[PDB]
């Protein structure tokens, strides 16, 4: 569930109106995450790369209100917590589906939740096997077959859609660092450059930290 | 060219097609670096030039995959049997470009005959479309050889039902022991997922690493 | 300021202007790295700070090229004699930004006078546009100094007839013995092709590598 944001006392109330109504826009930015440390943490564990990245991304998002915003009854709200909606691939059809699972700050509980959803739905070729996407969501996708330096979604109508869209590519070694490309796409009504940078820098810190 | 009506009812992506055509219309771009170390070395011995060879290889990779030859015709999904490249050419005298097309052939020598013929007839014409209207069965290829980029994205005001891939290359540059060509690929999500764009780029990489004859 | 009414009928891009304004309305972004190794050394013997110097050099390069100073005014294409930078200013206390403008000068010292004056008058003002309406003859410049990026693109719902370039710079980063500044340039294709954007980036690179004094 959610709270109504106090727009009238917000430092960004002018910006919110401006980028929602006067100059509606968002932006994407693609950055490399250094996963050198994370790969060492992983290689010494039983967790898999994609669910760990999902967990760390969702953890970072759940720290920052402006990454959990939405419009409900034409008012700005903030979800208390958001769950990741992530894509999965079906090699037999060469199609993908979107699944979600409950976020938990505990990585072991997260992994339980994830592996359970995968067990039930990993072969289901419906686009949305679980039915309606949780309203409190953040979108995560990977393209593990190719490296990219840039990714951008051209959406014909993004009116009042404020959930961040995160896309990863195939990681690759670049000199002395193992680098994961990560695109983050937001609506400027709720996120400026500073908030996106804060998110990325926090995710980088999480990748460089003990997993638990 | 010739086309066939696609069987959407029996398509594994039937649901995705409706979703990304009607519910959430969108496409995406991505920019990837192609390793052209082997190609540049191959081209050192070739009668043919870098840009027309890249056009040929891009067109060959596109022609391999049905989802990169899709269109709406008469408000139904079709697949072109084959698509022809429409490429941009620069005019040094005016600092303007034109778009030319030529018939695709899987045989590089025949392609280059076709390419040279179009260039001979039209290369000095400063009209945007010297040949008249773009053939319906087309891909778009452009080069920006004057600057290296890591990103390129087209912001198109109305891309409704436009499914032909748009390919843009930057100035190549050396990165450690490889020569890398930045290549941007922009598609519509109704017909192409990340898998299909990745498959295209990786196939193109294979073709760049292939013998020219 | 002063502007001229552009002769579209005798323009070499008459047909491109029509095409990308009306037939296929679009623009593009592209992100490139600027080598600021020389500039950074230049600034180690200067009182001038990195951000205003970059504003100056970007504005200087834009002011050299007519196609980066275009607009629609009284429903016709015009060229501004000169454009002034509108730049984003960050307020650390609130973690919000404002947009400020100051007059462009070809003299770096006068430009810095102009910049420091506006900062003194308005740096504590949290309004988005403290000075009032953006000057009609403007260029937009933003910094995003907190994170390095290789791509940046603005997804603008309606960009009809907006021809002023949008320039965005990231956190600079050391790569070997080069210090690289990511720079995104986003234009309308009606007034700028790949050639002009490349020409702008390369000119900026040349200015960064030149004496400031
Ligand atoms: C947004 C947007 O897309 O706008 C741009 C619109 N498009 C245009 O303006 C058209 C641009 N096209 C061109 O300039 C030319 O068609 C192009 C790419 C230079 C090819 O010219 P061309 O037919 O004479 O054939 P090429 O031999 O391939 O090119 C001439 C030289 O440029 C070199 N070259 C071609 N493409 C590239 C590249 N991407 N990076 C670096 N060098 C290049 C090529 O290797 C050759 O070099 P050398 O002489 O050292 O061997
Ligand atoms: C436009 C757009 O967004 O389209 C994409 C649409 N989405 C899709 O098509 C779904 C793509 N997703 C997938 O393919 C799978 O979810 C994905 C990413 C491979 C994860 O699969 P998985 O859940 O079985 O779990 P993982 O162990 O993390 O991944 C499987 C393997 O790939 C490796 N891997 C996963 N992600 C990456 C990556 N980004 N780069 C390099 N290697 C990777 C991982 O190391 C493991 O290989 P090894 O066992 O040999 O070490
Ligand atoms: O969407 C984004 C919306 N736009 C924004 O929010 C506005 C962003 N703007 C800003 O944060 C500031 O206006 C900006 C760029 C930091 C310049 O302000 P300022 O000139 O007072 O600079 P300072 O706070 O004094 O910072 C100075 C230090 O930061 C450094 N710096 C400035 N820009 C950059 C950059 N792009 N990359 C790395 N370091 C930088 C600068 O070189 C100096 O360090 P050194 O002394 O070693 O050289
Ligand atoms: O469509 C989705 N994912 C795709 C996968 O390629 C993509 O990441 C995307 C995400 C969000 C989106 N949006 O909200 O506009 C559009 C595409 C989810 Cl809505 Cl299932
Ligand atoms: O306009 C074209 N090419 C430009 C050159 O900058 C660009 O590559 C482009 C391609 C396709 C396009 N579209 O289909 O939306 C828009 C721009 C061709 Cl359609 Cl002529
Ligand atoms: O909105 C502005 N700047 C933002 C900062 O994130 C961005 O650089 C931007 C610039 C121009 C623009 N436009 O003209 O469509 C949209 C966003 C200025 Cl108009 Cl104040
Ligand atoms: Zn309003
Ligand atoms: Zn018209």
């Amino acid at each position: 569930n959610y709270t109504k944001f106090d727009v009238k006392n917000w430092v960004r109330r002018e910006h919110f109106e401006f980028y929602r109504h006067r100059l509606p826009c968002g932006f994407s930015l693609t950055s490399k995450i250094d996963i050198t440390t994370l790969k060492k943490s992983l290689d010494d564990s039983a967790y898999k790369f994609y669910p760990v990245m999902i967990y760390l991304i969702a953890q970072a998002v759940n720290q920052f209100d402006e990454l959990r915003m939405a419009i409900k009854d034409d008012e700005l709200i903030v979800w208390d917590s958001v769950d990741p909606q992530f894509t999965v691939f079906h090699q037999e059809t060469e199609t993908f589906s979107a699944l979600s699972c409950p976020y938990s700050s505990d990585i072991d509980q997260f992994m339980v939740n994830y592996l359970s959803v995968m067990e039930r739905y990993k072969s289901d070729t419906k686009l949305f096997p679980q039915g309606v996407t949780p309203e409190n969501h953040l979108n995560i996708s990977a393209l593990p077959w190719v490296n990219f330096d840039s990714f951008n979604l051209n959406v014909a109508n993004f009116t009042d859609y404020f959930a961040p869209i995160i896309t990863m590519a195939k990681y690759q070694q670049e000199g002395d660092r193992l680098l994961l490309p990560l695109s983050v796409q937001v609506h400027h009504a709720v996120c400026d450059g500073f908030h996106v940078a804060r998110f990325i820098n926090r995710l980088q810190e999480l990748c460089n930290s003990k997993l638990k």
